């Protein structure tokens, strides 16, 4: 390990809290599902952070409570029974609990037990805009209060903020909570801690992972080796009480040059060709990628922590679509052309690479002997300022899915062909 | 966690023994195999509390020895290797032992080492009785002067015990001691811990479970939404030394009644119909369902630990066959009515109902957690009288199979898609 | 336990290195690659004693590094990038390798960071050779002016020491470093620790093992029931500098006597035919059959620890082969006698009884409680010199591939159906 690498044991000391994250941040909000995976009367079950979650849609709205019930620690979602419109009921003995509050309203076999409202399980708030629903994951005690607009875990907006960063080059990306803004995309399990998929989500210079992308090669562009800071205030940090905890990357300006030539290896770019872009990352873990892939359209990451582990990696592509021909000129190209080559051709290679770096870090080796350099200036960055203002370090989970990881039921499934996954399986 | 659960402080505290049982309760009789799955000459690997365990019928007479070589350590059954009608031999380097003592008789490839005869293996007592193979499980120091009647561990039997558990309602349940008795079933590997398997088998109140299976319609059943005890003694402990050690419940007497409807949730049962049968449990763990699926028929089920995660699930099924003619309309009724319909088609609801709790008990969680209710003095009971007269508390396996959950002969069978066993697959 | 075993107190403490040595003994020779596994420009992945290597051939010349860039630890093998005849680049940022000395030459997307020249790669010494490319798997800090000569840790060579181990019976066995010498066979990646498998490469009484095999009967041979040592003087241990550290089994001397029957049993062999052989086994774990399967073939194999529980098999015939028939000759005997009825119909029963082991030893209860005989006077031995020569001790794998077992990225590939390996699988 030598002394020239920029994560110097002072700097390392300054992202504990980070380094100490590998469940997740808690007391955030995370996209849970999108609106089409959840119709009215449907019910189903996800973990985040280690929580297990059920939600379900009555009349339109959607609840969500934690997926275990208080009497044997059963999952509710893994066969919905609802037995009235403001309730959930344990497909085992009944337990009962109401979809607002959490309370334990009766059960079934036993509806005049001491136990009947002395208790519940707990509930976490939703917010559902736009073909998203977005869930609060809190702790058990985390009070109603508290609890922060969904726009304090969503990226900057613009034009709200084109002035404090500005951007020239391109229109103004919309936000998922924009009038008229329409949601294309995906979300899949990854396998490998949530942490080393986010940085890699905003890294400025890993072309060799995407040279040979097709997309690449279709659009006759021509990536720079690598793009480097040229000051000390390449990253714009912001921290203000009333917004979104995160950093801008002032890319495309003169505070990041693009490398055109390595003369030890005697490589040389020349007629660089490619698009105008800009990314930026916020708490949770949140990025947003503006002008990409064509303008007026933005690109925005979520890589959810399930357990310590494994994540569900989020890629949607945000439009607004004033009329009904926007609306199906966005899903036809949508469709046909970001998905297969976008989503898809550009983005799954991230994935191999996300995944290969993952034994360095899960024991906790990589934390420490990583040797960052100059452009890791970023996702240093992002650790400080996550580990100074998340909401609350995740708690390993217990008495739930993942607590263990070498079950005999994760070993059956697992021996069925099953992978790791993130949607409960209904019977 | 609400201090009106039933399992608060002091009573958790009368289970202990039972919360460290979970490799299982040793030094007690289980059943090994059905007489079918072992014929003249036949040799069989299984495992039984974390005991490794090999069966041979010889000249009629099956032999149960530990499926370990003391030289090192191969398991005995993986290659049937027998010279003599008193012996069986490693396949390794041909150390062999006595199928009566287990004591080391010779060795193929050094008949003059002074090993020989200072040693052997663990022997554990077989008593086969009507199709049923049964294996006294022990731990190495338990004397042979000290093994009990298998009656011990098997439940009360009737007419013999008519007076102390009057059942006006229904003819006597036959034992599998009895002459004539014809047992028909199967025994599945189930993942999960034993007790949670086991406890689900004798619960009187899971309608929700069972509600949707075929027989129930078919049968124009209507059930009720649970059963609540009325009275103090709803259920009778036994504890006498000579018999069984467990309890009964006074199931269809006025200590037990069953709930018609749910005024919180608007459920209403009207019209009553189903069968008259009752339910007990003694240690090690063995179910009876008298009156089950038919009068004169009965069922009785086994939750055999294999590891403190996996366990072997029997089912069986009862009935006194006189004339070979009633042998055949047993057998012909099992295999078109009882089997599909009750042994499955009731049955393997309950499967699901066991490993969705799995998760919230392997770790510890759930022992101290769980909120029990009034309808759970039935378990309650059960583990207190199983803390109490248990014969013996089965310590880890160790330098056996299970001993270690995550090694790569257990991932290179999970790869070929076998999933976690019970029967040792052989060559 | 018998006091009457072998392995008593005071000989299991002079091997206490080699109870200590799971993960392999390190600073060692072992057999990397075939030849024709790595052509020129090819890149390839490995592990041997938890060292992650990845090795390329560039102008005829082979070359090896630690497959794990020292920026963020992904394995350079994933993705083989190369930009010049003298490097590798890590095809995530661009961090590049000197082949020759492993220094960080450079860094694509930043050819000015202060981090370059002042950090590299372990690089490995190989030694190519007849077919067979060898690495000296080192510690990091081992000096390169201690890396000895490949012979010292292949077997003893003949007719250089005939004199020293007299071979009457049969003509001299060829070494890999004989000119001409040629080299056909196999590697397969074994399920358990690497020394289970390795005593059992040498072992001289498991004749149950190998009596069905085809070729024992096709050649009508009578295998003696065992072989017994008759002196104490029945292996020569060889332990001075320059040469291999290893033990020789005087075979088909006075010092070992055939065993034809077993009184206890009633077993009894008549006419034994079979044939003459000789074996010897020498650190890191080399074992070496003179004479054998014919006159002037000889197999060599090796046992190479890739991590705690997983190893490598290597199974090897050589002979020398003067002209372009004679390798006609012996790679068509090879391809329809050798391989289908001696490398795979003889040995293939060797895997089965390795397997059989591994849980009596993993968690550590057989290297204590293994009950050894007069005939483990042979794995004794070597254990001791083993435990007393070895240049290492490995140290358990740290944040790379195996340093931990249960990750979701391995539940990932056992569910896709891939067991556990050796060579690193690409892009
Ligand atoms: S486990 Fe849910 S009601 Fe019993
Ligand atoms: S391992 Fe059984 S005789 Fe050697
Ligand atoms: S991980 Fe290898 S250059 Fe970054
Ligand atoms: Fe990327
Ligand atoms: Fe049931
Ligand atoms: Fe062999």
């Amino acid at each position: 390990i030598s002394d020239a690498r920029a994560n110097n044991a002072k700097t390392q000391s300054q992202y504990q809290p980070y380094k100490d994250a590998a469940w997740g941040f808690i007391n955030h909000w995370y996209p849970a599902l999108f609106t089409h995976e959840l119709e009215e009367d449907q019910v189903q079950g996800i973990q985040i952070c280690g929580v297990p979650i059920v939600l379900r849609r009555v009349n339109g709205k959607v609840f969500a409570l934690k997926d275990q019930c208080l009497h044997r620690g059963v999952r509710l979602s893994e066969k919905p029974t609802c037995f009235t419109k403001s309730t959930i009921s344990c497909w085992y003995h009944g337990f009962t609990f109401d979809l607002e509050t959490g309370k334990l309203v009766t059960i079934v076999a036993n509806p005049e037990d001491k136990l009947i409202g002395t208790t519940g399980v707990t509930t976490y708030p939703v917010h559902e805009v736009n073909g998203m629903i977005f869930v609060f994951v809190r702790e058990d005690d985390f009070p109603d209060e508290d609890v922060p607009p969904l726009a304090h875990d969503l990226p900057f907006r613009f034009p709200e903020r084109s002035e404090q960063f500005p951007h020239p080059l391109w229109p103004s990306s919309p936000s998922v909570l924009d009038d008229n803004a329409v949601v294309h995309g995906m979300h899949r399990t990854g396998f490998g801690n949530w942490r080393i998929a986010c940085e890699n989500g905003f890294d400025n210079a890993h072309i060799l992972v995407h040279k040979d992308n097709t997309i690449v090669h279709a659009m006759d562009w021509v990536l720079p080796l690598g793009l480097l800071p040229t000051s000390d205030d390449c990253i714009a940090v912001v921290e203000d009480d009333d917004g979104p905890k995160g950093m801008m990357q002032w890319l495309f300006t003169d505070k990041w040059a693009p490398v055109l030539e390595n003369q030890e290896l005697g490589l040389k770019v020349e007629g660089l060709k490619g698009r105008h872009y800009r990314t930026s990352v916020v708490l949770p873990g949140v990025l947003m990628v503006e002008n990409w892939p064509e303008e007026h359209v933005v690109q925005y990451e979520w890589y959810v922590p399930i357990t310590d582990d494994t994540h569900e990696y989020w890629e949607i592509l945000v439009r607004v679509c004033p009329t009904d021909e926007d609306r199906k000129k966005f899903q036809y190209r949508y469709d046909h052309m970001y998905k297969p080559l976008c989503l898809h051709g550009f983005n799954d290679s991230d994935l191999y690479a996300r995944e290969a770096m993952q034994n360095f870090y899960y024991d906790g080796t990589g934390w420490d002997d990583e040797q960052l350099v100059a452009t890791d200036i970023s996702p240093i960055t992002w650790r400080k300022l996550a580990s100074r203002w998340n909401r609350g370090i995740a708690k390993p989970g217990r008495g739930v899915a993942g607590a263990v990881k070498d079950t005999s039921l994760i070993f059956k499934q697992t021996a069925d062909g099953k992978r790791p996954g993130y949607k409960v399986e209904q019977i």
